[PDB]
């Protein structure tokens, strides 16, 4: 319910065997990336922030973190961002800067708000 922060629609991209390239993992089919809170118990109580990216055609779960306050946030071109938690990367390639901007304020709230409770 209020419970998503964010849904686009864009492609995954992987960091390559290349040293600071990035890729489309797999397809370059669309994803539907969505960014959310998943309750410990209490409906409004802390809780666990996932990003999730679901491709499209065969709805393959080609994207699933678990959100971290130490995350880094990365927008290289206004189409593209990729981010850091812990180890490893993840990368987006935006349809828009609109949708772009939009999942980056969603990101941000949900960084912000990964302390609700305690
Ligand atoms: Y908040």
């Amino acid at each position: 319910s209020h419970m998503s922060y964010a849904r686009v629609r864009a492609v995954v991209m992987t960091r390559d065997d290349s040293s600071g390239g990035w890729l489309p993992l797999g397809g370059s089919g669309l994803s539907s990336v969505t960014v959310f809170k998943v309750p410990h118990q209490e409906e409004n109580g802390c809780a666990d922030f996932f990003i999730r990216g679901e491709r499209l055609r065969d709805k393959m779960v080609v994207l699933e973190c678990m959100l971290k306050k130490d995350l880094i946030y990365n927008k290289v071109t206004p189409t593209f961002h990729h981010w850091k938690i812990d180890d490893k990367k993840f990368g987006l390639t935006f349809q828009s800067p609109a949708d772009a901007r939009a999942f980056d304020r969603g990101i941000r709230r949900a960084i912000e708000d990964i302390s609700q409770g305690c």
